């Protein structure tokens, strides 16, 4: 899962995550959904493949728009990369994080500076952490709810923790955001939208997935 060589610092990963290329970083989320497209389908139900890159390219919008070195927040908080994954989703983090041992199909990498910081590992992790809360979704939700709360879940910790205007601002979007994409024949180009572009088209978002 690693991208950048074994051994790199942390200020080389992060100058290295700011000058990748949009298509860069959409095929580091293709190879990563590769990979584990059996446990994704499985627990969210996406149509096909290229449906999963377009959802996973959403949250990278939603998330960063893209720039792979975005790092915000602290504590529980703290999330780097494409998709934001924060600390929780790691192994050996804090001991009072919630565990996340109900995705046994992806590798779950110890909290260290690469493994944080490497945007491959990054995205690996971010994958199985948005899997984790899809999977506590599907115990009561069905269809696009399990993405839509498992989106819930990714961001605030608590899969019906939210109110209506987050999961539209939030969820909702992510999913017209990665649709997008799909929609405007940006799959593997260098073209990019961003939370509230004009050009999206936000309504029925979750059709194409399904
Ligand atoms: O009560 C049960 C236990 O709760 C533990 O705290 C939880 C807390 O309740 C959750 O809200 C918090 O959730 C995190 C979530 O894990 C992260 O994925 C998410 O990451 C965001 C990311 C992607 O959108 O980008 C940010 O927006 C950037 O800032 C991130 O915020 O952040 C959520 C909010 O912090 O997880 C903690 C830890 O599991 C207590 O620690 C326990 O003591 C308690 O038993
Ligand atoms: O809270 C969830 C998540 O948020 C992440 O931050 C997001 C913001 O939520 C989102 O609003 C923000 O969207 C910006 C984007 O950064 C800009 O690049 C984009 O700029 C547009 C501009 O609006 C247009 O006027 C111009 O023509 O084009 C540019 C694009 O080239 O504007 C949008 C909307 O304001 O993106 C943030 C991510 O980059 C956090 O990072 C994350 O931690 C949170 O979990
Ligand atoms: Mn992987």
């Amino acid at each position: 899962d690693g991208y950048f060589p074994p051994g790199t610092s942390k200020h080389e990963l992060i100058a290295r995550a700011s000058s990748l290329k949009v298509s860069e970083v959409k095929a580091i989320i293709k190879k990563q959904v590769d990979e584990h497209w059996d446990v994704i389908r499985d627990v969210c139900g996406f149509k096909n493949k290229e449906v999963a890159y377009a959802f996973f390219f959403g949250m990278a919008t939603r998330e960063s728009t893209f720039r792979a070195a975005t790092e915000t927040g602290s504590g529980a908080s703290h999330a780097f990369g494409p998709l934001q994954t924060a600390e929780t989703a790691y192994a050996n983090a804090n001991p009072n994080y919630m565990p996340e041992h109900n995705v046994p199909e992806m590798h779950q990498y110890d909290f260290t500076e690469y493994n944080f910081y490497d945007v491959g590992i990054s995205v690996h992790m971010g994958i199985r952490h948005f899997l984790h809360f899809a999977r506590l979704a599907k115990e009561k939700y069905s269809g696009r709810d399990i993405a839509r709360h498992g989106l819930m879940g990714y961001n605030t910790g608590w899969i019906d923790g939210a109110d209506e205007s987050w999961i539209v601002r939030y969820a909702d979007e992510t999913a017209a955001l990665g649709a997008w994409y799909l929609r405007n024949n940006h799959m593997s180009d260098d073209e990019f939208t961003w939370d509230t572009d004009p050009r999206v088209d936000r309504s029925n978002p979750w059709e194409i997935y399904y």
